[PDB]
């Protein structure tokens, strides 16, 4: 029984592979062909059974079903945090953000902040566990999913200094419409949507 | 004031480039940098690129490449792994990290006078070495990775290189499609760059 998923990174990292052992055990006879991608994927191209991404749950010709939250808030190095007391004093270094919109902006104006300068230095990644790493080395204030990141929060690599979140989507498991579908593919889905 | 667009893989992103970044800061304040990363699969005229750094064998359609740096193969693991790992064949006691690109462990077994891994054998596909090596780190498998761009990783001891065997499947290169122009603030970053390496 062969299984194909395409994982978003940061998902792959932070949530799904701590579980596959469980996923294991309790269903030894399925072939599972896990890849990682940087939430840009074409599962058609890729002959991805189900696809795990970053979103909105709108995919044309696609059928989503949500996974969890991927609730996001400033992170950075305990050097850089050391420096920040107050969400102002983030705008003392460069921002780390994605490729998708309004991150930085849309969290500032949720403390009661102005939005960056857009002159700030910005650095933008394709990949949250690239952002992550620069952050580690003090390269910037990473805003990411914080709860794919606890192994950096505890491990004390990474500080989150403030409490406040904003939601800029969630993490979904996706279908082409035209893709069949299968029984591992149910194992896997309820699996998965189970344990979260 | 001059203005530079530069995109570039995430491997070489955080192994060699962002700990140089304050350097060229520093030297050339005249120059603002808009920095990018990639997973090696990219689209320099869509996005607006003057460079793209990016791993492979310099010849990309309509592209002016010019060499960086070497970017030699070698398998990566936990501590914990590692400690199982006395002969290449060791290796194959676990589940073998590969990138989209061909023949990586192919490659590497042949090298070191091994048999081919099975075509069964458990393997994961990533997208980046940098997402491929915090894998690694949490023993999902062994990684295969240029070794020179996690110094920081072998250093801190959450990574070790088992074997000194190394092989060759591409290098990194400084790219620049022909169509678009080269300025000064791109020749003055690509001097630095290529002269720090």
């Amino acid at each position: 029984e062969k299984l194909k998923i395409g994982v978003v990174g940061t998902f792959a990292i932070g949530c799904l592979f701590p579980l596959l052992s469980d996923f294991k055990r309790s269903y030894p006879h399925i072939d599972l062909h896990i890849s990682t991608h940087n939430n840009r994927v074409d599962p058609a191209a890729e002959g991805l059974d189900y696809t795990i991404r970053y979103g909105g749950g709108a995919w044309h010709d696609t059928d989503a079903q949500y996974l969890c939250s991927a609730l996001m808030s400033p992170l950075c190095s305990p050097t850089l945090a050391s420096q920040i007391q107050t969400p102002a004093d983030i705008l003392k270094f460069p921002l780390l953000r994605s490729y998708r919109r309004d991150e930085w902006a849309l969290w500032m104006q949720t403390v009661g902040e102005a939005p960056p300068s857009p002159t700030h230095n910005v650095m933008v990644f394709d990949s949250s566990v690239t952002m992550l790493e620069a952050a580690q080395a003090g390269m910037g204030v990473a805003i990411a999913p914080v709860r794919m990141f606890t192994h950096l929060l505890s491990s004390e690599r990474i500080v989150q200094p403030f409490l406040t979140q904003i939601d800029l989507g969630s993490y979904w498991i996706t279908r082409l419409q035209s893709r069949p579908e299968t029984p591992a593919m149910r194992e896997f889905s309820r699996w998965l949507t189970g344990v979260l």
